[PDB]
């Protein structure tokens, strides 16, 4: 039967839940599961990248701040077609990883926000235009997805009319992006992907933390202050750089060692 | 004046019919194919690969054994659409290819057999969840094609309820996987491509020809002994490696001669 | 929501106006404009070449012959889609490229011509079969479009029954390949796309220029001779090589600087 | 006249000073920076590669620990011989990467061109300013000189958590009475640790550059928790020198006579291959 | 504490002696090996790749054949210098790999790691168990010495069948005199055949590390039938030396005396430029 | 016997005499000399690449220009060692690239490949014919000897036209009169021009293949009319000297005593790392 030309981009939020994991969650990503994946989809992924999070910034953690990446593919085909669910090797997983990443506590574990988008950011709200030449961006990739029983149009509305002002009002924030997750590819319980740039740390602070201030508590907050969302569960983030040296199908060539 | 979207993996079985003819065949495939392709396809083709197969198995010519390679294309459109019979820049092939790999006899000719194939597995019988941790593989490609009036559905019926089972009883076999051969695309005469794994060739041996003498000849059968399909004819295969250096769109940087 | 499979072959004539601007134009084309363009389109190009220009030959002038090179991507999506208007990082275009370039003329400016065509030509009028073992190609790629008020079937039939047959009749011309213009795709002007293939710049001048002196004069003609159409605006060409070393996607390694 | 062939490994410590100037420094390292120094030695350096220092770990600031990466190059020849001094294209330089380095402190028009009378890269990397920390650039021979714990340790035995530090003792110290103190005194510390898998350590050419230090040595934990444990907790077990000029291991000033990072055992920064253009992000 | 220039090309004759063991070998020698061997010699290295042999010919087993591949690499200085033992990441080598290339017999916890007073690696290429098979590396010039057939010859004259031979001649028999007569009476055998289009050779390097061969020829045929002609059936003309270790040439011990392979003019494997990691198959 | 490690730089100046030859001579180089060369200096060339020329400038061919390229080597240990006369595999090198370059006139059976008692590339490579012009290879250290103006210049300050130009002083000349005329008259006629912004210059390493040229300067400008005005309309100013070859400056031979090139800054023809066979068009 025939395969839908579908192409998207996804995100997933890779978390690392103690510093004393890292070693080892960095070295199965870049040493195990960079090759296993590439295995399987080289014919249909056309770009396979990884952006290392910056320091989680202060607060970060009420954003359901993702302490090692965020993962990257762009597919030509969707990857949840039954069809797609054979494969002559599986991936070496070993259940430690989900340890590592919090989907499994060693309190209460995590979901694996895995969201489908597509290619194109649908809504350009702030900073049209804007050039690498402008200068370095501190890029704030969040997703959200809101309260199970809250009404989807309603929560879009809040979105877009009172959190999205406050971003337009503040000239630390320079650009502000979004999409809504393709909710149809995989069942992902989030809604939206916004990307929401500004200069540094002390930018994202001042907006996302002191600006934000200023909105009134829904009715169906799960905390307090904004995101009002309950953290990698309804809300996962990363700050990361507009560059990676791992964009994998063109840069890797084996897990080479330090001497 | 639209191209179908038509993602597909198709293998040639590339043989070498005498130890001489090995450095020629070798040299036109490496120093003049590759290039050649890879010119006229690289916006459409996302994977092109050769396989060097394994030393030819005790037996091995009873099931139509390629001793140079595998071919392996995917494909994004498919390469029999009349449109794409015009190229700029039309293949260098000397006819002499045909006679190396014994189309041509220099004895009766075989087939060219190039078979279309969906990117993934239709069928996974034997060794779900295997790793590339659990070991090196002896991975036994073979494809079939039952003779001019053997009804196809008898003929399937054969191989899931009465070959299938003795590759599942078999500690020695790892791993059963197959696909049917995609014949609408370029009317290849194989019905089936199986992949079958063992773990060297002793091991392949045993299944493949010792446990299969339990088997009834067919009535239709060509041969004496499984897979009771005339050489080169009605069955090819090779066996090869899990990894091969030779992923070409990737990996060639030009015929560099050793010093 | 669905996006079209539309897999295309598109054509950039980029001239160079004084030679005072080429080093200028050509940093910004390999510094600045291919990071800029992979980082946009990477998940859905699957071959972004530059083809430099060959020096332009004797009244190539009058073919709007582009000094500076051929710029060439093959897309698997139309990229005048309005969703894909939206880009995270805009290029980095001073007004500068458009000077250099000729659309910002000092007298008259000249339009920037950006022809989409499928991925195989349409039409093979002569050497089909030819490889590169045939020898070393002078690739001459020449977009028309016929002038405002001018019934374009009437251009297509003058083109085809009456150019074209002294291109055929050269025993200088060794290949000739056209296909028409998608001007559905982002209104280009042009209505074909050909290419013609000579031994060496002399054996171009021959057909190009003196064959051609037998046509009669179209009662639309924007000059006196053959191509009967104004320079840069209804005809665009360049003379290219059958190879170039910069093949973006594979080749590009970052702008290192001569020592 | 002849160039001899001196094969050596060196490491650069990276700090960057506070969060706000990361995205800036991290650009110009990448973006700017890796084209104009691979412009440069392409001939004549075989591996050029940055290690990305893992999250500071508690008092890794008294380490002089580098908050932004280990850059490392493999030399063929001296990149400090005189002849070097010329480039046909100097690099891209501004005084701001020394502030977001801490090599100077923040002031107006660090956006300038760094200026010198020979090579302003050679030169930035000789920073000694009084208000900031120096520029540790350390050259090594290219085989570590001393295998303390841990031979025949393979990829397989795990990831590790490797501490990389360069030592300088202060003025006046004797420098083979600072040489018996590192190896009869804080490496046996390091030995008797199960939470230590490895110990390397090799001299400092210091005839190459003038550099203030005086070993490197690498020490592997399996992590953060095993690094603070040895590096903190055990070494309060050691007196503390007369020349100290702090009061805990490593006695020395931070920035100034020790730097380090931990790293591991993989980069994807790997630039003389891996490097392909300023991509940006979708 | 200078390092030596030293450039060299080595060969290494790997053999697999049972084709139950052929994917296990080739599985460590992609995998595994490639990326230890890259991560400790990359900064000295200039070229490393593999050559897989061509199907072993008719009495190839007579001329040591390799079953596996020849090993090249290209270093600028010796591996054997002493200050090279001292590695931060051992290579991962499993006893099992000697089983798989024939220098030891099969035994009992052969998965496990080699163990070695110095580097496990480097003891593992110096492997002379009695009773299994020599591992046999040999150090050449990066040049050929000797040109003695076929000199001019392009790639556009056709496609090589390479023979590469190593032979080093028993103990007891003078040097000089073995290479007397390979010269006098072997070589000429092979300018005079027409299936013989190139003649290369080149004196080992033996200095390095104590490698038992004394000669590397490289001895080029059109086809497996050409060799054959000339390799078995033209040197049934010489006269037996009275130092014979077989009846027939190469006259000497296969695997001990002499190694060999087949292989084509290119190769896929040209590590150090074209490795990404092991990709699997779908 | 050992080898020396001789890092250097090479320039050859690559002609092509007549348009109708660039589709022929651009193909040889990259089908068919590309993997033949990279096959012979993989291991001891660090870096190989064509700078393609910019178009001819007006009077242009008084300078020995070059229409094709500039080829540039970096090696490290001299090509013309006796020893390394020895290669397995000769260039693919017909007589007709020596037509094309202007090397030798135009002739029947010039697809004939090079005869030579020695190499046939290396021979090539001195082709010195009365009636044609000579082959160009001149060595040079790898970094600039003399930096005479620029210093200090950055990518960031803009495009360079940039004109590689080697002058070799005629039969007779005392070398240090030719030295101190081009640095005593010659160079400040450069210095003093606002339109120059770099002269770097390095004496021609004469011992390695008895080149006749005996310096290479570079000398840039921001485009072609400021080359022209400088080393056109500035260099009237200049005295006839009493050994010209020709009226003006430079006063020597076109393309035997002079040859030159503008290149920019970049080169997609870095070869060891870019290329990837030869690709045609569709
Ligand atoms: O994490 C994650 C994973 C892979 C595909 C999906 O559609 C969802 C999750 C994950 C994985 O990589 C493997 C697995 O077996 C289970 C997981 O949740
Ligand atoms: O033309 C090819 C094969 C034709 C064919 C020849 C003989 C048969 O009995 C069946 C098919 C062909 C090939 O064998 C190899 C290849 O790489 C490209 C080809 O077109
Ligand atoms: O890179 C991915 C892809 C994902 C995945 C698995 C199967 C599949 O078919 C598609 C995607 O699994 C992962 C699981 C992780 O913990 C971390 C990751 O970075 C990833
Ligand atoms: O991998 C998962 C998903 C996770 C989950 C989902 C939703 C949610 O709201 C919280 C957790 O629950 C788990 C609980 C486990 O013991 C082990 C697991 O592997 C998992
Ligand atoms: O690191 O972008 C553009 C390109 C064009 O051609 C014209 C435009 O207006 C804009
Ligand atoms: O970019 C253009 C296109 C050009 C033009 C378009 C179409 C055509 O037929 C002729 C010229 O006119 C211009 C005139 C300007 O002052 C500035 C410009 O940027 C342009
Ligand atoms: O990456 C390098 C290269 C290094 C260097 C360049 C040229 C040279 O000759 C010697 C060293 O300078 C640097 C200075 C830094 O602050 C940070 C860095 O990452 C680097
Ligand atoms: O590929 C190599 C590299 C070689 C080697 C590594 C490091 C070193 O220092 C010297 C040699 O070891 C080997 C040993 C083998 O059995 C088979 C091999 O293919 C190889
Ligand atoms: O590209 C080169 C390499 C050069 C060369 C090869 C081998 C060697 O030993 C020395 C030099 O020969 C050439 C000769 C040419 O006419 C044009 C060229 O572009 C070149
Ligand atoms: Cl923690
Ligand atoms: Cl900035
Ligand atoms: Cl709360
Ligand atoms: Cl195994
Ligand atoms: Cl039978
Ligand atoms: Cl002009
Ligand atoms: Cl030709
Ligand atoms: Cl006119
Ligand atoms: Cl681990
Ligand atoms: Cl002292
Ligand atoms: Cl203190
Ligand atoms: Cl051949
Ligand atoms: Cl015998
Ligand atoms: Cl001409
Ligand atoms: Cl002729
Ligand atoms: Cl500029
Ligand atoms: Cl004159």
């Amino acid at each position: 039967a025939d395969f839908k030309f579908e192409p998207m981009r996804s995100l997933i939020y890779v978390d690392c839940v103690s510093e004393d994991y890292r070693p080892k969650l960095q070295r199965w990503i870049y040493k195990v599961h960079i090759p296993d994946s590439i295995s399987q989809f080289e014919p249909y992924v056309t770009k396979y990248a990884f952006y290392p999070s910056f320091p989680i910034p202060p607060q970060g953690d009420r954003f359901g701040y993702a302490r090692m990446q965020l993962t990257e593919h762009h597919w030509l085909v969707s990857d949840l077609d039954p069809r797609l669910e054979i494969k002559a090797i599986a991936e070496t997983f070993p259940m430690d990883v989900l340890v590592w990443q919090g989907q499994i506590p060693a309190a209460e574990g995590n979901p694996f926000i895995f969201a489908f988008l597509p290619m194109w950011w649908e809504k350009d709200l702030k900073g049209k235009g804007r050039t690498i030449e402008d200068g370095a961006n501190y890029r704030f990739n969040m997703t959200i997805g809101f309260p199970e029983g809250v009404d989807k149009a309603e929560g879009e509305k809040w979105l877009f009319e009172k959190v999205v002002p406050i971003l337009q009002a503040a000239p630390e924030c320079t650009r502000v992006l979004a999409s809504a997750v393709k909710k149809d590819i995989n069942g992902c319980v989030m809604d939206w992907v916004l990307e929401i740039w500004f200069e540094n740390q002390s930018g994202w602070y001042k907006v996302m933390v002191d600006d934000m201030k200023a909105l009134e508590k829904p009715s169906w907050a799960q905390q307090d202050a904004f995101p009002f969302l309950k953290p990698y569960h309804n809300v996962c983030s990363a700050a990361v750089a507009d560059y990676t040296p791992s964009n994998n199908l063109a840069n890797y060539r084996g897990y080479i060692t330090m001497r």
